[PDB]
């Protein structure tokens, strides 16, 4: 079967009805009468009676008027009976197109639309895309939408540009800043009809707000700073300096961050933002001493939580700083004594009436460290005597190592420095004596040695002097124990008194003469006890 | 089979070519592959090349525009085949037809035309029709024409008045006339599209000239004529009358008939026109007499050879006439005389030296008769002798009826009458007398008569005078035979001599006598012989 050939009409004729669209008619309409009947949707089904015809000529018409976006064509059949209801010719499918005219506008989806564009963006970058809806016959120039900007506000300069075609606006120029104006309007138009003045039309807004980047460092209020702080301070802040940035507030391109770069070594300072209002809070967290240091100079910077672009003060060092300079304020302090222990040597034979040097206590203010009133504290044997106004010190015995106060061959003075109001410091005075060969080895007399179970009793002196100035001892006999007595000497530090087998049961007297290394003599006269004893305690 | 529905193209397409026309498409083609094709005037016939089709997609194209006026529709065939020869469809009959758009201007068959119409017509008086060829599609709006005249010349009165519609030219007046005016100019417009202002025109001329009818009837020049010809003329023209005419000169309508009304009862006059002057030849024909009428007094008419019309001086009373006196004048003629013979009447025993009233010769200037000099010229025995002035008789001897000179009782003598210049006519005179008993029978004497035949004779008077003064005679005897002789009268005229028995052979004498029916006596003496003979010679 061979496509039937479409008759048309118009959408939207006014009139007069009943209007005519075709003519159809059967060569088998000779000989005998025909009588024309039509069916189809538009006649005997929905929408009814549309159409219509004439039974003996043929004609075709139509009753109402038609809108193509509703019913865009109608298949029809043509019939061909007569009177009696023969039927010659088999039914005619035809069908009665509509046509389209350019009876809709375009219109936009959204009365105002909003697109974001990132500030300081490349030019002819794209910022979105536009589209319109136009109900007419598609791919026609009833629905050919063409795009253009009626009006930007602010006026001048223009940054943005529509391609008609496709409806995507872009930018025109790279220097869009949030800073200098923060939202755009454009008001829109859309032509159908390829943009040709008798088409239709609608407009719309289109809202462009920018999003903000960070392209601005913050910066403190003034060039430079200055301040005042005590010594000996902590838990305290020395200043407040505030700052400005311009861009988007209460957001990481706004909140600042400070460092202190240089001068804070030994951390003597430390500084953090106050949330609430994002200056920089300086404070003493470690204490300066006005003596050592007069001036800080420190060199704060400032950044922001988050980073900086647009490439003009990124590749350049741009972190603004200023430089704080702290000035310490003077107090007057008591005195100190650093280091808590001062030490001196000596001989142990030193003699008394001499001055030695005691404790210097320094006066913070002037180094000379007068005005000070010392004083000892804890002396046994009162060895000295302390200069008032000096801190010396002043020989009172002879010195000695072997004193029954001397451990570690040092003695402890401690002293302590008063000042002209009350302040009073504490040193402690070690005093190490060398020593000198000025005691020879002594021992016990009261000897001891039982009879059946000791042919000999074992002696042990003790050289009081140092190690070195001690054994090896040696030891000698007088004769008065001539032939009756007699010691050896193994070691250098023992000895053992034989007797000979020649005993009484009494107590004899035996002289014995004892040396140190270098040649020290002592006497000693030696009781032993000879009695009939089994362990050391029977006698 | 049904008519085929018909895609329509506009004529004067503008492009842009190919164009899509229509597209033919087969239902078998889901089955196997098709390869459409078109065939017809219009592709491979004439015109060549205008369409084509795409043989896969169905599509037919239009390669060139297309003048509706050389082609009104294309009736083409659809044909679908396939690459192996099959053929799914019969042909299918596809017609484009042409659309047409106001691309023609009407226009005029000839710049100028004529058309021609009688003067004195009625208004409403069709002249002519226009008719223009427009070759747009008739029963449009394209070929709807609006006739008018955009000017007529001369410009007033505007005699014509042309129907919008069908062009017909009509008279508004009935007062056309040719004498006045003879020729129109009609200056013409035929817009299409209904004559609506955005129509195409074009202009023309139509003249119309006037058919001349007999609206005039022809005048003479002068208000009157006199002439004058001579008494007695014959054949000579008396006058030359011009005649006007405004008609159409040359023409029936313009060429002059003349006619004698009265004056002209015995045909004195003819009259006649000159075909190469158009003008009247009266002539003479029978001749005048002077003395009889001095002047002839003629009423003479003109009218045209055809007849006349307009029915105001055809259905008037307008022939016009003149009345033509013509005067006659004398001549100096010679005697006439009529009748050509006179008769008197006398008595026969007229005495001689007697006066009588004779011949009259009549002069025709003046009727005294005098001026004549009469002269006599057939008188035999010399009855007359003639007055030499007037015309009398004198009788020279006794007059006689019984003259040997008169035959039937008249007497001829022709007299010849002369004027005094040399003319002269001839007349007769006859003499008819009355009779007189003047004479008596008279007979001879000589008798004859016979003895053994004949008892008697037969004698037989004549009286000369008339039959009324003659028989029946009357026959007498004298006695001198007292008993030897007798006669008898049977008849009025007979008489016989009877004898009687007492006779003897000689010569006797007897006298008769004999009187007429009047009574006069005559005596005549017969000798009379009675011989005894046989035949009438021998004695
Ligand atoms: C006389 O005064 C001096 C003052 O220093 C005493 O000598 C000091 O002895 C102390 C205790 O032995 C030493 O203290 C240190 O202690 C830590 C742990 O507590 C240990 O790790 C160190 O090795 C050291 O022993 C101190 O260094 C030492 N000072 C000096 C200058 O020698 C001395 O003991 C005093 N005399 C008497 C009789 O107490
Ligand atoms: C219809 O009538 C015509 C008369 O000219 C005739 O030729 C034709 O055959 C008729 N129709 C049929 C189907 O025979
Ligand atoms: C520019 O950018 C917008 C959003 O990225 C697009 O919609 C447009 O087509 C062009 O790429
Ligand atoms: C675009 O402009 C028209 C002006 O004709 C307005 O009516 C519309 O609302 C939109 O602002
Ligand atoms: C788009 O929307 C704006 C409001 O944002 C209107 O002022 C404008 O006329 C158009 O309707
Ligand atoms: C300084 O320091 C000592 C302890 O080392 C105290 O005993 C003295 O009284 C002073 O306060
Ligand atoms: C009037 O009559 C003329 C003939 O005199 C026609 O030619 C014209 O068409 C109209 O009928
Ligand atoms: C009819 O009249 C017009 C005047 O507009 C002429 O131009 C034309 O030639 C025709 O004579
Ligand atoms: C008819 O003819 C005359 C000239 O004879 C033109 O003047 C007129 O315009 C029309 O062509
Ligand atoms: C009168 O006279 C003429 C001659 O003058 C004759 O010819 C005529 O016959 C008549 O006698
Ligand atoms: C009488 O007779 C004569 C001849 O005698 C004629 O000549 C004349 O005319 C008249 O008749
Ligand atoms: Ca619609
Ligand atoms: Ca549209
Ligand atoms: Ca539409
Ligand atoms: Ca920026
Ligand atoms: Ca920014
Ligand atoms: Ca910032
Ligand atoms: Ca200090
Ligand atoms: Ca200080
Ligand atoms: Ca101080
Ligand atoms: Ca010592
Ligand atoms: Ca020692
Ligand atoms: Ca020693
Ligand atoms: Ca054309
Ligand atoms: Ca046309
Ligand atoms: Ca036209
Ligand atoms: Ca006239
Ligand atoms: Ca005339
Ligand atoms: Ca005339
Ligand atoms: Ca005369
Ligand atoms: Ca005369
Ligand atoms: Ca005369
Ligand atoms: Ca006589
Ligand atoms: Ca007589
Ligand atoms: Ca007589």
């Amino acid at each position: 079967r061979w496509a039937p050939i479409p008759a048309s009409l118009m959408e939207n004729s006014l009139g007069p009805f009943p209007q005519h669209v075709q003519q159809i008619q059967s060569d088998a309409a000779q000989n005998y009468t025909i009588f024309y009947s039509i069916s189809g949707p538009g006649v005997d089904k929905e929408p009814f009676n549309l159409f219509y015809i004439e039974k003996d000529t043929g004609d075709i018409f139509c009753t109402r008027s038609i809108d193509r976006e509703k019913y865009e064509q109608f298949a029809l059949y043509g019939y061909a009976t007569t009177a009696d209801g023969y039927a010659p010719e088999y039914p005619l499918p035809l069908i009665i197109k509509i046509e389209d005219d350019n009876d809709n506008a375009p219109y936009f989806e959204h009365r105002v639309t909003i697109f974001t564009v990132p500030e300081n963006c490349r030019s002819g970058t794209s910022v979105g895309k536009v589209t319109a809806t136009d109900l007419d016959e598609p791919d026609t120039l009833h629905t050919r939408l063409k795009y253009k900007i009626l009006q930007q506000i602010p006026d001048h300069p223009k940054h943005f540009s529509i391609h008609p075609d496709t409806g995507v606006i872009t930018t025109t120029t790279p220097f869009l800043d949030r800073e200098k104006c923060d939202t755009y309007q454009l008001i829109m138009e859309v032509r159908d009809m390829g943009g040709q003045p008798f088409g239709l039309f609608n407009t719309g807004t289109i809202t462009i707000s920018l999003e903000d980047e960070n392209d601005n460092p913050p910066s403190f209020t003034e060039t430079s700073y200055v301040t005042e702080v005590e010594e000996n301070r902590i838990d305290v802040e020395i200043l407040r300096m505030k700052v400005q940035d311009q861009d988007l507030p209460n957001t990481p391109h706004s909140k600042a961050v400070y460092k202190i770069l240089q001068g804070n070594e030994n951390g003597n300072f430390i500084i953090s933002t106050d949330p609430n209002t994002n200056e920089g809070v300086l404070c003493v967290v470690k204490p300066l001493n006005y003596e050592v240091n007069r001036q800080v100079i420190l060199q704060v910077g400032v950044i922001n939580e988050a980073q900086f672009s647009k490439a003009a003060s990124s590749q350049t060092p741009t972190m603004c700083t200023t430089t704080v300079t702290v000035k310490i304020i003077d107090s007057d302090e008591g005195p100190e004594c650093h280091p808590p222990v001062k030490v001196i040597q000596s001989q142990d034979g030193f003699p008394a009436g001499q001055e030695l040097l005691g404790y210097k206590a320094l006066d913070p203010e002037i180094s000379s460290g007068e005005g000070l009133r010392y004083q000892k504290l804890g002396d046994e044997d009162n060895w000295f005597e302390i200069n008032q106004h000096t801190g010396d010190l002043r020989t009172l015995k002879v010195l000695d190592r072997e004193s029954k106060f001397v451990k570690n061959n040092q003695y402890n003075i401690s002293v302590v420095a008063v000042d002209a109001v009350g302040r009073s410091c504490t040193g402690t005075l070690v005093v190490h004596l060398d020593d000198y060969n000025d005691h020879a080895p002594q021992i016990d007399k009261e000897v001891t040695i039982c009879q059946n179970n000791e042919d000999f009793a074992v002696l042990k002196p003790v050289d009081p002097d140092g190690p070195e100035n001690g054994p090896p001892f040696q030891f000698f006999l007088d004769n008065s124990a001539s032939k009756n007595w007699n010691i050896e000497e193994k070691d250098g530090k023992t000895a053992i008194l034989r007797q000979r087998q020649n005993l009484d049961y009494n107590y004899y007297s035996v002289p014995i003469q004892i040396k140190d290394r270098h040649g020290l003599v002592a006497t000693h006269m030696l009781t032993v006890r000879v009695c009939d004893c089994s362990t050391p305690s029977e006698c």
